[PDB]
């Protein structure tokens, strides 16, 4: 359970996914 920076862990989906917060 590790997201590589600009990645937002994801609880639901289980999985890293990318974000950009705007």
């Amino acid at each position: 359970q590790w997201c590589q920076p600009g990645y937002a862990y994801n609880p639901v989906l289980g999985i890293c996914t990318i974000t950009l917060s705007r």
